[PDB]
């Protein structure tokens, strides 16, 4: 049969000059699913039985040295830190060799099949470092990658016939153009890093299915119907309420659902904020539902603490208050003491002037709530966060490339993404400590863009600030779940 | 191998004794996907040949009688009601026969060999019947079943391997575009921007072209899929009267201007296809499409503050004498005028817009309204194709739940009422028909069907090859619920002309 | 060996005319107390192994029409209404058959014997309906009863004697 | 015959380290317009059929690191950015390498033979970048040139002939 005279691709792993001896590569337990034709025969089939054969590819140079060892591991031995692979019957793989050197796999089992649903014992392949990597020419390059091919043996063979990941959620249209962030709604058409760190919780979903913020997958008018608004023909209606009332929104009780969370920006007088979220709405009454009809106005909105006399900006839901106040005078005022809130959730960005300022919001701005984790620098890894453009109120005809400069909005995930991620669950998909890695083929380039376990996204830009255009973009491979301490390929 | 040796279940077929002689029953093409394993197999190979052995068991009893004939018809025979089967070499099955009886198909092909993906000439096996069925005891039974298992022949094989996730040409079929999250809560319609809540089957018919692709990459309308600002800045604003305070401001201006739309010139991006609704003084209109928004100075880019306001956008024709609503894109004015007073009036020649695309249904009062826009409210351009009911197949709209201007806070369920949007596709098909092509997946009048399963019961939802979608609720009106849909399947191809399932 | 060259009856169950396609009738796990002579045997023995013959008997006649499925499911796979019998390697019994029909019984095993106390995985036998059963005459009969028998294959054989009084 | 022993030059493509892996390098279609010698007897003959081989020959050096990988594709199978070359059966091309690496194609077709007007279904050859190239010294050299020869196979034959003058 041809299925089983050649080779093929099986996984991909990386050898790195930081790696002491004794360390482990690449492991993986004898089973079907390492080779992509039994793969699909496993299918139809209720057991298997035999063996399987090995083939490394090292894509190293002349000059480098260094050797690695493979060795089979019978069942019932515990693999760890402590494992003398150096002394179990083993082969050793040079850094610079040519012909590519292959290892067989016994089947070594105490039953006669192994049902495809629990296999029982098995054994196991490791590769670990038997010298380590060296580089006389020093320079920037300081790690090689290794393929691993698989064919199965001469008594490889199914017994008995029957009845016949997160890879999926980034996508090309994702980021070709399609695809939008969950802050601002706006296209992504890049990527910038923050090599200070930051945190969001709000419409952030990490790969449990579970969030810490108080909005919901989706960009819908914002809805709350108990508030104090007060007026010192064109004054400033201010509204204001106590954080961690909502008691109608079933995700969350902090704000209501589709709120802002950036910190507000005290403003008084003739004057425009700078760097405000700012939304169009109005003030309705609750006794019967009707909106006044005075109070539609471009509003903006907020977290504060000591609204009535001392406003004062915060980042903690922890005792705060949340604040919607009109930019521009409104028609008529109002004095209700319970009044309801209504503006749309696609906000824009206040600007006293038309010239445009840096991304927002800047880390220091974003307001979360108590108990979420930080994403900070690993390793040569930086986070990144996704920029796309929005409309100023200094100036609303430019969008793109206008001579008086171009404004960004950023957000910590796409939206695609954050749906999937809070459809389902990956919690089995991935273990701490390690990454998940796609690769994105530019113009004249790439790179690759890895996934942790808490929803942040990592590149390898190191200490830089640029931010990265994606107008160059054709297409993303999925990889596959790599360690976090290793550097991510940064090629442009 | 034990996969080719064994005979495994394909398909059921029913045998009525209203049947008359020669009518045919049964028909398959010549295809590895007649057998359970071969269907799997085919997925890692690029090529096959051989025959493959048909077995019949008829599910009969010992006081029928009646015969059938089954026959297999070579390649270039054109297949129809009159066809001599029985003058093709033949085998006869018995309506009281126990053992089942068995007929071989062999490969008779031109060529060598069947790529996978375009068989080419393939031989074609019939069944018909030869002696109509009889039931001399009478009763209630009238009907009996037939059931079909297959084996692959001796000399089937596969000739060239692939890799599994490897695509053959015009593979292409749009079968993962609707899936269970799409009408699950999480998929929105291309008018509203809500959440699928309910279908609207509409028996007069319809058409629509905003924000509307078929199945070959192209729309008539003017919008992008996607939600965002709708801005325009070449335009006329005036209000009525002397001092300028809670006026009513009014913008025009003429169609097919938007230059800078790349898509189309008929209107600025985003635009609604609703007619306008005009009104005047205190009255507030009923049914319209209400975006927040303001004006902006075409000089600097900075915008009056004094004109923003909550404003309804329309069709019209006849701006400065008197609006008249209409439903035809060409030789028609764009208009959007405030229905609340601004601050302060603005009277200049040349003017923007600049309105956001999440708009809400104006009210007089708070009482609820019937799904708008109602068939006679679209505004489309010439040379759109219309939809109109297929035998008892018929067009549908998707209903969601939307705000509107005179109660904020009635979300769903409320005694005051309830109000719904329609919308002709959801947002997911349209991003995946614009991205894609599936021209080559569908001939014209056939139906990709999906069938979708309730906690009590099915139905099945088809899509035409202008995106528009039918059921076949005969001349029913009513608005179905999706609160208890568990998961959808996939069917295939069917004709257009068979009534669609609706089992509830 | 006289006990082990003749069928001997094992059950019998009933199949009703509102059973719909698809539903299961009756099933059985692989196992020695599937015969009236290997019980007795059993309490002699540690551990046994090999296979069983079935033989379906069904107390039809001429006038019903109808058919069941029967096949063996390999360790390890979840018996319940969600399983496709009609796709495994099966026979198919007529509500009309004369001549009883036989199928055999393998022991799909990953083990060299099953002990007595613990079988361990074992396969099962299902039989369900592939058409439903009908009556052109009506009346006041709608069910008709199908009757088992078993019989010890060639192969099979007890491995290890054991006290006749202990205990597993 | 001299003309069909012999390996000859056909074309030139260039391998950089701006190319990521999976892009695909160099395609080509089964003909007979890939060797000098059939072409100018693709004249005076109507059909043919039977394979071709092809050599690589990389005008690298012993410091640069990276592999390509070589496939057949079926007929019938669409060639795009997103095909698993690795998944076909392959053989591999070093960076480095010494000695040519040579692949035959087969031909694999549906029908007899290949008109020469109108060849019909025929098999693609693909290159692509099995691990990306990499330069340990650095600076300006950032590329190789690989050079490609091909030779008919035992089976090549052209089945009829037509006066030379003639118009498909």
């Amino acid at each position: 049969e041809t299925w089983r005279t050649n080779f093929y691709y099986n996984d991909v792993f990386t050898w790195s000059v930081a790696d002491a001896p004794g360390n482990i590569l690449y492991t993986v337990q004898h089973s079907p699913q390492n080779n992509p034709f039994t793969a699909v025969l496993s299918q139809m089939y209720a057991g298997w039985a035999g063996g399987m054969q090995f083939r490394f590819i090292v894509a190293g140079s002349g000059v480098f040295g260094g050797r690695l060892v493979a060795a089979v591991i019978p069942p019932g031995i515990e693999i760890g830190p402590g494992l003398e692979v150096r002394q179990f019957p083993h082969v050793v793989i040079d850094a610079r060799s040519l012909e590519p050197v292959t290892i067989t796999m016994p089947d070594l089992r105490p039953n006669m099949y192994h049902p495809t649903g629990n296999p029982g014992l098995v054994p196991t392949l490791v590769l670990s470092v038997y010298n380590n990597l060296i580089n006389p020419f020093g320079g920037s390059t300081s790690a090689i990658q290794v393929t691993v091919e698989t064919r199965p043996s001469e008594d490889f063979e199914f017994v008995m016939i029957r009845a016949p990941s997160p890879a999926d959620l980034l996508t090309t249209p994702v980021l070709t153009g399609v695809g939008t962030d969950n802050r601002w709604n706006g296209e992504i058409v890049g990527l910038q890093p923050v090599p200070g760190g930051f945190s969001t919780c709000n419409r952030h979903w990490n790969l449990n299915g579970s969030t810490y913020g108080w909005s919901s997958p989706r960009f819908a008018a914002i809805d709350h119907d108990r508030g104090n608004a007060s007026f010192p023909s064109n004054v400033l209606e201010l509204w204001y309420a106590s954080a961690g009332s909502a008691a109608d929104n079933p995700i969350s009780q902090i704000a209501p659902d589709g709120f802002p969370d950036m910190s507000f920006v005290p403003f008084s007088g003739i004057t425009i904020p700078t760097a405000g979220w700012v939304g169009f709405g109005g003030i309705w009454n609750s006794s019967n539902g009707a909106p006044y009809v005075t109070t539609m106005q471009a509003y903006e909105l907020g977290f504060a603490t000591g609204v009535p006399s001392n406003p004062q900006p915060t980042t903690t839901t922890s005792g705060a208050q949340i604040v919607a106040k009109s930019i521009y005078g409104v028609a008529n005022g109002i004095n209700q003491t319970t009044a309801g809130l209504f503006v749309m959730a696609s906000g824009v960005i206040s600007t006293p002037n038309s010239s445009a300022t840096t991304y927002t919001p800047q880390p220091n701005r974003i307001v979360n709530a108590p108990g979420t984790p930080a994403a900070a620098p690993i390793g040569k890894n930086t986070p990144i966060m996704f920029a796309s453009v929005v409309r100023r109120t200094g100036d609303i005809n430019a969008e793109a490339g206008s001579t008086n400069g171009t404004q960004y909005g950023a957000g910590s995930q796409p939206l695609p993404v954050t749906i999937g991620l809070s459809l389902n669950n990956y919690s089995s998909a991935l273990m701490p400590g390690q990454f998940f890695v796609w690769q994105l083929n530019f113009a004249s380039g790439f790179m690759e863009l890895g996934l942790s376990v808490d929803g942040y996204f990592y590149a390898g830009t190191g200490a830089s600030a640029t931010l990265i255009d994606l107008s160059d973009l054709v297409d993303i491979r999925p990889v596959g779940p790599r360690p976090s301490t290793s550097t991510l390929v940064y090629n442009l």
